[PDB]
């Protein structure tokens, strides 16, 4: 009866929506995770308190994304099959005596809203990106900013007290500042907001103290309510643990605050040359490091670079990232600065080396370095290349610089406020409780 519909196969949208769903189950609601038939056949289910249900994206037996690597093509296929099968699911669930009370959906599936509203099901948008990025996309949707969005447009928003930092060219969201590079992602980013005013509720995985001006503006403009960081309650010190993963055993043997965790997420791909610069930078830093290089990227790693990494590092295809970040051995996180990774670092008080690619990452990386003060951003050379020397410099700058304590201080400060927000009486907890009562 509360249906949860993340963008399919995006763990960064899945995890936080499941964590919201767990808190709703605490309040006595009944959550169901809605995923594709493919993901359902090929992934273990979430377990209690969740039911699971399926829709189709056109590809029930193979990965549709794999088959349809042009983003606009995959997204029109998902819309056509998904909208049909979501409507069928709303009816089958009602016929099975489990009518949906509300659909909480990722607005990167904007067809979900129309499908649900036409079945008479309430709708709640769930934004898994930061308010600062979200509100820029909403301004374009509302026809208050043209494309492309410029630094001058961002400076206006700063001047008006809506953004808390002045975004330059390398900081504005590329999907709207350089829309020709990613047409389908531009349109998807802006369409999140088309019809959002028709929703019963709008939720965002952030907390007001982290993004005060932006959260306030999202609330006044879009009715968006902060409900994050939407993470396991253990990490938030909310009293209302420890795996057997082999990389964790490695981490246990390293000294306190010694290790660099390295990940560029599950989406972006790095060519052989970029992997070479990244891995050599890690080895040249002299620090112990845990390098996540996905199974689907690891063919790009040479024998000699892997051997070089054996001295002080460990390369894995996946790690339990929250458990790593919480570990006493972890000193910093060299991250692409996707929002889930950034929130996970904040909740654990871990300083950041930001290596953004696209989406929300450039904007987050500017916040990290220039407002929040919790790390540094790598500087690309004149031709856009990340050099091993710069990877190394940034690692050493956060772990050893004159400013080491500045990044730590800010990470810790933010950590405390993130926990406050989710604990009883906190700004995000209040919004969760409001929602749970509404739908009880
Ligand atoms: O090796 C791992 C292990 C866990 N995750 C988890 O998967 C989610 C999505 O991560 P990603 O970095 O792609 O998200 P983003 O930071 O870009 O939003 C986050 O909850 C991560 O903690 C991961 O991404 N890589």
């Amino acid at each position: 009866q509360v249906l949860l519909l993340p963008f399919p196969a995006a763990q960064g949208h899945t995890n936080p929506m499941l964590q919201f769903g767990r808190r709703l189950a605490y309040h006595g609601l009944r959550p169901t995770l809605v995923t594709t038939r493919y993901v359902l056949s090929t992934t273990p289910p979430p377990g209690d308190p969740f039911r699971v249900a399926a829709i189709s994206d056109g590809f029930d037996d193979a990965s549709g994304m794999a088959a349809l690597p042009d983003p606009g093509e995959y997204l029109r296929t998902l819309e056509a099959h998904g909208a049909r099968t979501l409507a069928e699911l709303l009816l089958s669930e009602a016929r099975a005596g489990r009518p949906a009370r509300v659909l909480v959906y990722d607005p990167h599936l904007p067809w979900a809203r129309r499908v649900a509203r036409a079945a008479g099901v309430a709708t709640a948008a769930f934004l898994s990106q930061p308010c600062a990025v979200d509100l820029i996309y909403g301004e374009v949707c509302a026809r208050r900013l043209a494309l492309p969005v410029t630094p001058t447009d961002a400076r206006g928003l700063y001047a008006r007290g809506v953004l808390g930092v002045e975004l330059g060219p390398d900081d504005v969201p590329p999907f709207v500042a350089a829309p020709e590079l990613t047409p389908a992602f531009c349109e998807q980013s802006i369409e999140q907001f088309a019809g959002l005013e028709d929703d019963d509720d709008v939720l965002v995985n952030s907390f007001s103290d982290l993004e005060p001006k932006e959260a306030a503006y999202m609330e006044s403009t879009w009715r968006a309510k902060t409900i994050g960081p939407s993470l396991p309650s253990f990490y938030l010190d909310d009293g209302r643990f420890r795996s057997t993963v082999p990389c964790m055993e490695w981490l246990d043997k390293q000294p306190p605050r010694s290790v660099v965790l390295v990940s560029y997420g599950v989406v972006s791909t790095f060519d052989v040359a970029k992997l070479e610069e990244l891995g050599n930078g890690l080895c040249n830093s002299g620090k112990p490091f845990l390098w996540v290089v996905r199974s689907n990227e690891e063919h790009k790693l040479s024998v000699q670079l892997r051997k070089k990494c054996e001295k002080r590092g460990l390369i894995v295809p996946f790690c339990p990232q929250l458990e790593v970040l919480a570990h006493k051995a972890t000193g910093c996180f060299l991250s692409h600065c996707g929002w889930n990774s950034t929130l996970e670092a904040i909740v654990n008080g871990v300083p950041l080396v930001a290596m953004p690619h696209w989406a929300d990452q450039p904007t987050i990386s500017k916040y990290v370095e220039s407002l929040w003060g919790m790390g540094v951003r790598v500087q690309l050379d004149k031709s856009g290349i990340l050099q091993r020397e710069e990877v190394e410099r940034c690692i050493r700058e956060v772990m050893d610089g004159d400013r080491k304590e500045d990044y730590r201080r800010n990470a810790t400060r933010l950590m405390k406020k993130a926990k406050e927000s989710m604990q009883e009486g906190g700004s995000s907890d209040k919004n969760i409780a409001e929602f749970a009562a509404k739908y009880s």
